[PDB]
């Protein structure tokens, strides 16, 4: 296993050199008027995108340092999508120009870390005026609007989204599902979802959503770890001669178990997906019985005596769909009896009544709002099968970006709210000379992507930027027109949470990378 080993300035520029290219490509497809990029396949027939995850999840290096250093960089990029709902491509452009300046100001001969924790300081300053600066939207009109922005300037979908919205909840569930009719409905049905994804990547049948995907599967409730097969194999072809999927609820699934389920699954003669339980210690064995009580099923618990090899078809739970993405699963119209639901709800009830702390209080409450609230299908209408697949993916969109925006409220987009918070910490100051340095090359980055943007749309980045900054508020530059204005009220935004965790986890990789010191890496 001989391993190759760069120091001090030739691994950072291996790793500028790999992020360039990563960024390089995928930045052509910011902003309106984005480039297209050409993705060929294996197949022979090339796919043309616009959009920065794309281009991002296709790009490897052949080198294998500026590989490492544009995997990391993707890797942060994804946590920043997956967090936020978008801003891949904003977060590699930031992330890009802080490693440009950071090592340009490192080979001046400057502390790497000064450089960091100057950084950290401006995108901590950045982040406090951009909550200054984020406009709220808790009212259902404003719901409404961002919706219909987002949706491409769409009102039934920004309607759809605000009748969902107020009907779940600001902080409830919201699935999307093809209607059957030309006509678009909604409707609350049983179900829950919970923070733990799939075990295995592999276990993914829907590669553009990139999530998994089950029709009326059943559910298989057990505590107990498993590592075995055998202890498995009875449940598993009661499932495959029923013909439905299957869905893996337990502590944990891995060893000999995983990798069946996994070969299993390419072999595809049964579709099955294995989902860690949610939480730990007896919250973890409570929120099991609640979604046992759900589904209609119970669980498997090795210490009252029913075993897995005992375990039979119709005490598996079921469900009417499921959704496994990386971060959440999502349980859709659960079939379970509604007086078991409801006596499972009062005795939550009655224990968050005898709660004692304020931490299992908590708990308890959100448990119950779990279990009770459900979950809200939207049905998307379309006259046609096409227009009902691109008007729900559209809906999907629609919706994310609003739960951002509720989350955390929306600001000028375009990439004129960095421009704004800069411009705002232009006098911030450090504690060394090098923290200075470090907070410009931060504002000169969130300066940057609005520039990317500007050049895409064929215009002078420098002049536009300059009039952008000398504005005020929500004046920005809108790349559509190409014309000045207010762009929260001509209809260029986006939510602050994409910014804020754009920045911040450019911010975080950009700290990594400068302060980065030698690399491991296999030889070629």
């Amino acid at each position: 296993a001989a391993k190759d080993v760069k120091f001090g300035n030739d691994a950072r520029v291996k790793m500028l050199r790999g992020v360039n290219v990563l960024a390089d490509a995928v930045k052509v497809t910011l902003g309106p008027k984005g480039r297209n990029v050409v993705l060929d396949k294996s197949f022979g027939a090339p796919t043309i995108t616009k959009d920065g995850v794309s281009v991002a999840r296709e790009i490897e290096l052949e080198d294998k340092f500026e590989n490492m250093g544009a995997q990391m960089v993707k890797e942060v990029a994804s946590k920043a999508n997956d967090a936020a709902g978008d801003g891949t491509t904003t977060a590699t452009v930031l992330a890009q120009a802080i490693i440009t300046e950071g090592l340009k100001a490192v080979a001046a001969g400057m502390n790497p870390m000064d450089l960091k924790r100057g950084i950290d300081k401006a995108v901590t300053a950045a982040v406090e005026e951009l909550k200054a600066l984020s406009v709220p939207c808790s009212d259902s009109k404003a719901i409404a609007q961002v919706g219909t922005i987002s949706a491409n300037s769409d009102e039934t979908v920004g309607k759809l989204i605000a009748e969902a919205m107020d009907k779940v909840g600001k902080e409830g569930v919201i699935t999307v599902e093809d209607g059957t009719g030309l006509q678009d409905e909604l409707d609350v049905v049983e179900g829950m979802q919970f923070d733990r994804g799939y075990l295995s990547p592999y276990f993914i049948n829907k590669p553009e959503t990139g999530a998994v995907e089950l029709e009326s599967p059943f559910i298989l409730l057990a505590d107990k770890k498993i590592s075995n097969i055998r202890e498995m194999l009875p449940v598993l072809e009661a499932v495959a001669k029923a013909g439905k999927p299957l869905l893996i609820i337990a502590e944990d699934v891995e060893g000999e178990a995983l990798a069946t389920l996994v070969v299993n699954t390419m072999r595809g003669i049964v579709k099955v997906a294995a989902v860690k339980a949610p939480g730990f210690g007896d919250r973890r064995k409570a929120m099991l019985q609640d979604i046992a009580t759900l589904t209609g099923g119970t669980v498997i618990s090795e210490e009252i005596g029913m075993e897995l090899e005992k375990a039979t078809l119709e005490d598996l739970g079921q469900a009417k769909r499921v959704v496994i993405n990386k971060d959440t699963t999502t349980i859709i119209d659960g079939v379970g009896e509604e007086a078991a639901i409801q006596g499972r709800v009062a005795q939550i009830r009655q224990q968050i009544e005898e709660a004692t702390s304020d931490y299992d209080r908590e708990k308890l409450q959100e448990r119950v709002a779990k279990l009770a609230g459900g979950v809200a299908v939207i049905k998307v209408g379309a006259a046609t099968e096409v227009e009902m697949k691109e008007k729900k993916a559209r809906v999907e969109d629609a919706l994310h970006a609003t739960r951002a925006a509720v989350e955390e409220g929306v600001v000028a987009g375009g990439g004129v709210a960095l421009i704004r918070v800069a411009s705002k910490l232009a006098d911030l100051r450090g504690q060394n000379e090098d923290q200075n340095v470090g907070i410009k090359v931060a504002l000169r980055a969130m300066e940057a992507p609005l520039r990317q943007i500007v050049l895409n749309c064929g215009e002078e980045p420098s002049v536009v930027a300059n009039t952008v900054k000398g504005g005020d508020g929500n004046y920005g530059y809108n790349a559509a027109t190409e014309e000045y204005g207010n762009m929260i009220d001509m209809g260029i935004l986006d939510p602050t949470k994409v910014t804020r965790s754009a920045l911040q986890y450019a911010a975080s990789v950009a700290g990594l990378m400068i302060t980065t010191e030698c690399m491991v890496t296999d030889l070629p």
